[PDB]
C-alpha cells in the first residue's frame, strides 16, 4: 500500500495538528507521538498542516534504515541559518552542510572529536573547569544544599568548559567580575536560538524581502555571534602556526585545507550544538540519581573504590567504572535530552510492510525505543545494570540518544567524557538527595527540559 500508513484520522486542513494540541501542544509532542506509536504500531504517519512525515519507532525499522543508509544522509532543512550564511556571505556547518561539502568537513573534524586518544587528551582542561565549577558550587549552595537556577548553572559550566576546548580560553562565566562580552555573546546565542525558530513555519525568503523585525533580530544575533568567534579562532591559529600536530584546529586549517571562513562556521555550530545538550543530560542524570538512592550508593562506592581518598579524577579510570558510564546510559534511555532526529530519503526505500516514496521526511522517534518491552524489561525503571550483566541482550538499534547513521552526533565522545568527569567530582564532594517527591514533567523545547525547578539537593560530606 501507500495510504495504509496508518495513523490518526487526517482531520481537515490541520491533520493531526488538532490532537497535538488537544493533548498538550508542541511542548508535549514527544508524549503524544509516543502514544500513536503505542497505538498504530512500529510505523505510521501524520500530517501537521501541509507538513507530512512518517514516524519510525522500532529497532527493526532502525536497522531497516541504517543498512539502506546513503552516503550523504540529511535532516530537515534549517533554511534560516542557511538564509543568513548566504545573505551575509559566510560558510555553512555540519548542521546544514550537504552532500559532498558536508562529508568533507565532517571527516576533517569527525576524525578528531571521535578518537579517544585525542578526546581523552582534553583530560585536564575539563577538570580545570570542573574545579572552579565546584569551588563555586558550595558558594551557591544555601544550607539546604539547593542551588537556585540549577539548569542555568549547569549551562554556565558546559559553556565555559566547551569554550576552553574550542577557543582555548576561559570566559570567566564561573565567577563574578568576569562577564560582560561574556553575556552579550551569550544573549546573542539565546536570542538567535529562539527567533530562527519562527522563520521555519514561515517563508524566510518572504521575511528577508520585507526585512521584518524578526529577520533583523536573527540577523543581528548571528552578526554578533560571528564577531565573538572570529578573533578567538584567529588567535588560536596565529599561536600554533609553526607547531604542527599541536592544535587540532590549526592542524585542520593547514593539513586538511579549510578556510578560516569555514572553520568559523564549523566551530560555531559545534559550540551551539554542544553546550545546552550536555548540561541538559548532566542534569537529568543527577535527577535520576536523586530518585534512586540504592543506585547512587552502588555508584558512590565505585567512585571510592577507584578513587580512594578525594583525589582528582582523570580520563582513563572511566574504564574502571562500568556502573557510572552505564548510569549515564540508562539515564539517557529513561530521560533523553533529545527525543528524535529526522531524516530525508533520496531514493525510495523499504520500511514496514511498506516502501517509502523517495524524498520523504522521516522522524526517527529514537526515544520510544527506550520502552521497547522486548529489549527492556520494566522500561519504567532506572536500572543501570541491564547495560552490564554480559548475559543481557539489547541490539544497539534500541538505544540511540546520539542518533543512528553516519550523520549522527559528532560530539558524542567529548560529550560523554564531560558527563563522566563532572559526575565524579559531584558524587565525590556531594550527596545528591531529592528535595521532594512531587511530579516533574519533561517538556520538549528543542530538548526535553523539565516542567519545573529540579527538586534535588546537594548536601556535602
Ligand atoms: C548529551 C549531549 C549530546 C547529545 C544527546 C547530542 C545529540 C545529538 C543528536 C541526537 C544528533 C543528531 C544525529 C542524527 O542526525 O541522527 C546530534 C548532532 C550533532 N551534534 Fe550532538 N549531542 C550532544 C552533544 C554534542 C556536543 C558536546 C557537540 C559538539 C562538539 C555536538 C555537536 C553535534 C553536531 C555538530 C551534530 C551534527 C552532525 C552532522 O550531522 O553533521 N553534540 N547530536
Ligand atoms: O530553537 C530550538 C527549537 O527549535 C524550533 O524550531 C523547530 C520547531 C518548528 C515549530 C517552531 C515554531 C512554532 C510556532 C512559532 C514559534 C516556534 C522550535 O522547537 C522552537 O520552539 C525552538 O525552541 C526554541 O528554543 C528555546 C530554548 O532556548 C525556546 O525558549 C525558544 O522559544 C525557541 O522557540
Ligand atoms: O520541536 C519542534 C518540532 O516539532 C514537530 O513539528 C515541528 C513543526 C511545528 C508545527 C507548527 C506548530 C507551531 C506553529 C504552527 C502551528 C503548530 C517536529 O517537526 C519535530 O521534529 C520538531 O522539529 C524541531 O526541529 C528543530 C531542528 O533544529 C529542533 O529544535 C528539534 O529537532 C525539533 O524536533
Amino acid at each position: 500500500n501507500v495510504t495504509d500508513l496508518p495513523g490518526p484520522t487526517n482531520w481537515p486542513l490541520l491533520g493531526s495538528l488538532l490532537e497535538i494540541f488537544w493533548k498538550g501542544g508542541l511542548k508535549k509532542q514527544h508524549d503524544t507521538l509516543a502514544e500513536y506509536h503505542k497505538k498504530y504500531g512500529q510505523i505510521f504517519r501524520m500530517k501537521l498542516g501541509s507538513f507530512d512525515s512518517v514516524h519510525l519507532g522500532s529497532p527493526s525499522l532502525l536497522e531497516a534504515l541504517y543498512r539502506t543508509e546513503s552516503a550523504h544522509p540529511q535532516r530537515l532543512e534549517i533554511k534560516p541559518w542557511k538564509a543568513y550564511r548566504d545573505h551575509r556571505n559566510e560558510a555553512y556547518g555540519l548542521m546544514i552542510l550537504e552532500g559532498q561539502e558536508w562529508q568533507r568537513v565532517r571527516s576533517a573534524f569527525q576524525k578528531k572529536l571521535m578518537k579517544p586518544v585525542e578526546i581523552m587528551k582534553l583530560d585536564k582542561k575539563i577538570n580545570e573547569v570542573l574545579a572552579d565549577f565546584l569551588e563555586r558550587m558550595d558558594e551557591l549552595c544555601d544550607e539546604r544544599g539547593r542551588i537556585p537556577d540549577l539548569y542555568s548553572e549547569l549551562n554556565k559550566w558546559s559553556f565555559e568548559s566547551i569554550c576552553l576546548v574550542l577557543y582555548e580560553k576561559r570566559f570567566g562565566l564561573l565567577q563574578k567580575e568576569t562577564e560582560e562580552e561574556a553575556l552579550t555573546f551569550i544573549t546573542a546565542i539565546k536570542t538567535m536560538m529562539s527567533t530562527f525558530g519562527k522563520m521555519m513555519v514561515t517563508p524566510v525568503e518572504l521575511h528577508k524581502r520585507l526585512n521584518t523585525k524578526v529577520w533583523q533580530a536573527h540577523t543581528l544575533a548571528w552578526d554578533t555571534i560571528f564577531k565573538s568567534v572570529k578573533p578567538c579562532i584567529d588567535n588560536r591559529l596565529q599561536r600554533y602556526s609553526q607547531q604542527p600536530g599541536a592544535d587540532f584546529l590549526c592542524d585542520i586549517y593547514q593539513q586538511d585545507h579549510l578556510s578560516k571562513k569555514e572553520l568559523y562556521a564549523a566551530v560555531t555550530e559545534l559550540q551551539l550544538a554542544a553546550v545546552e545538550t550536555t548540561a541538559n543530560s548532566l542534569m537529568w542524570i543527577l535527577y535520576n540519581l536523586s530518585r534512586n538512592p540504592q543506585a547512587q550508593r552502588r555508584l558512590l562506592q565505585e567512585v571510592q573504590s577507584v578513587l580512594p581518598d578525594n583525589q582528582t579524577p582523570r580520563a582513563e579510570d572511566l574504564r574502571n567504572m562500568p556502573y557510572l558510564k552505564a548510569c549515564l546510559k540508562e539515564s539517557m534511555r529513561l530521560t533523553p535530552s533529545v527525543p528524535f532526529t529526522t531524516r530525508t530519503l533520496d531514493k525510495p526505500t523499504v520500511l514496514g510492510e511498506y516502501a517509502l516514496p523517495k524524498g520523504t521526511v522521516l522522524t526517527l522517534n529514537t526515544q520510544v525505543l527506550g520502552s521497547s518491552e522486548d529489549n527492556f524489561e520494566d522500561s519504567h525503571k532506572f536500572r543501570p545494570e541491564r547495560w552490564l550483566q554480559k548475559e543481557k541482550k539489547i541490539n544497539p538499534f534500541a538505544h540511540l540518544p546520539f542518533g543512528i547513521g553516519k550523520r549522527m552526533c559528532i560530539g558524542r565522545r567529548l560529550a560523554e567524557l564531560q558527563l563522566h568527569l563532572a559526575l565524579c567530582w559531584i558524587i565525590q564532594k556531594y550527596d545528591i538527595v531529592a528535595t521532594d517527591n512531587e511530579p516533574v514533567e519533561m517538556l520538549h523545547l528543542g530538548i526535553l527540559v523539565p516542567s519545573r525547578e529540579l527538586p534535588i539537593a546537594f548536601r556535602p560530606r
